[PDB]
């Protein structure tokens, strides 16, 4: 409705043309009794056991990710596989009602059939269905936030940064490390400053220019037992402020479980980009955390600081 | 490898546990000849015809989107459905080799079975499989670019903008319209300035402040036949510079077909956000274009300008 090449969203034409081929194929059965209907649900059973066997093998992948992806909860993992046990398991019981009115040997034939369907890669997802699951969930916001952060901000501020650090040391007493530490709070909730987030980190300063775009940089000196054992540059992650603010934007249904699944994905993608980047080979260093026994993040920065040298 | 709650990417444990249940179910067949193997491919045929029927009904959706999503090319639409005709159609012919060694009535039983499987929503995609297709393609960069553009930039610059426009008119001769026009070139290729992109648009100016964050909004006056019939504020789309620069970033396999599928998706999502936004009810106005007979975009801005009043 904006440009003729702009694709409109998907409609219900998949369901619409489904009943047409249903009504076409149903009247062919009128071309020939009642003997078919016991065979119909038995074949309809075999589609469900194939889907049920496709769930349990994918469950073997999921137990690798019980702690991270599913917070140690065994019930969510079974709920994550198999789609919907209600609409699947109901027709499975209805089949055995019709099945009575060498079964394991008959059951074993469909067993290995679905195995090679997975092994040969025959369970293919079409690029129509691959696309239609991607534009369905409007909050797929994780790779765009990672890729635009590297392109728009990190590609620009990192190669200049080493010169802005050394001129502060030529200006002086306090030796600041030559890396950029980006904090990634998973409980996203980003405040404006950092003195209130931890009173162990209570500096403020402005990193000077080179001597266009003006990226103000503040150096926060850790005050381990009231003493600045470490001085460093700390910035938050501006994409995490967006992920927070979409959840507060209640006109879009973005919940705190949907936010936490992307913020973990945002750190994995941003760790990938800084692996093979020309500029961040030794400059960037992400410090992710999620504090509930809420410990001090000033310690874990100092662990990342003393591991530098 | 960064935090213990950060989920690792998926492995080949789906294929790994598939052969284990294959080797388990195969030796149960040793517990009982050769009579099963003709029945096995016949059941393996019925899975493919169900997938083939699932492709053709989804094709009925795709013909609504032949021009936009598939550039008018009928062959891509069939290639977009059904996944892979090579690995699917080969086993279909191999079945009929085994089928010879009321068939349409037997074929009609599996026909309406897959219809109600689509009609009742029984073809469910599990949230494990829904997720694993989303983190597979690392360039899913369309909604993050739209949502962060509204949050980080458009939510901040639009409610201030009306005051910055009127003070230019109080300063004066030239009545500038009270809207923001964002250009979305689909052939993304964004240049730095706009005088070279069209010599019909050749102003430069700086929109003044209110009298924190400083945004330079340049006012470009249309020079219809060398005369400034229209004066307006034109900005490009900074997310489209990123989508271009990921394609030039050849370490990530982002091709010009992958870029063009997201840039169309970026404009549909950004049109959605400005529909139900409190600030952009009459301020923003997107002008998307893709020029090959490459016409002048200064005309289509003036069409959007004279349609205002
Ligand atoms: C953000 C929404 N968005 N999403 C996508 C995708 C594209 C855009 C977008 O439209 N960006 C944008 N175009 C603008 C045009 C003007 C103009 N006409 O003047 C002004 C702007 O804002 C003035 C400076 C900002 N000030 C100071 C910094 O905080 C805010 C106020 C503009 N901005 C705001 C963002 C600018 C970049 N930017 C970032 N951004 C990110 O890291 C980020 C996170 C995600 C996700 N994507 N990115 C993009 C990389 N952090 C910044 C911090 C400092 C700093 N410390 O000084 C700093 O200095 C400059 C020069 C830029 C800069 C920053």
């Amino acid at each position: 409705s904006l440009h003729p090449s702009i694709p409109c969203p998907r409609g219900h034409g998949a369901q619409k043309a489904a009943l047409v081929l249903l009504s076409a194929c149903l009247v062919t059965l009128w071309g020939l009794p009642e003997h078919t209907l016991r065979y119909l649900v038995l074949h309809l059973a075999s589609l469900q056991l194939g889907l049920l066997l496709n769930g349990v093998c994918s469950l073997a992948e999921e137990l690798r990710h019980i702690h991270s992806r599913y917070r140690g909860s065994y019930w969510r993992t079974v709920r994550a596989c198999l789609g919907c046990p209600l609409r699947r398991g109901a027709l499975l019981l209805l089949s055995i009602y019709f099945y009575y009115s060498p079964f394991t040997w008959m059951l074993a034939l469909l067993g290995l059939s679905q195995a090679l369907n997975i092994l040969l890669g025959l369970k293919g997802l079409a690029p129509a269905e691959i696309s239609a699951v991607c534009e369905k969930g409007n909050f797929n916001v994780a790779h765009g936030l990672a890729w635009s952060y590297y392109i728009g901000y990190l590609r620009l501020i990192l190669p200049e940064l080493q010169a802005r650090i050394r001129t502060y040391n030529q200006h002086y007493r306090g030796a600041v490390s030559q890396r950029l530490y980006i904090l990634l709070p998973l409980d996203c909730g980003v405040p404006d400053n950092l003195s209130m987030a931890d009173p162990n980190i209570r500096f403020l300063d402005k990193l000077p220019q080179q001597t266009d775009r003006v990226y103000s940089n503040s150096i926060y000196e850790l005050l381990e037992n009231g003493q600045r054992a470490g001085t460093c540059v700390l910035e938050y992650a501006t994409p995490l402020q967006t992920l927070f603010a979409m959840s507060q934007y209640s006109q879009a249904g973005f919940s705190r479980e949907d936010r936490l699944e992307q913020a973990k994905l945002f750190c994995r993608t941003l760790e990938d980009i800084l692996a093979d980047a020309p500029e961040s080979q030794n400059n960037c260093r992400l410090i992710a955390y999620q504090e509930p026994s809420s410990f001090s993040l000033s310690q874990e920065v100092l662990r990342h600081l003393r591991q530098e040298e």
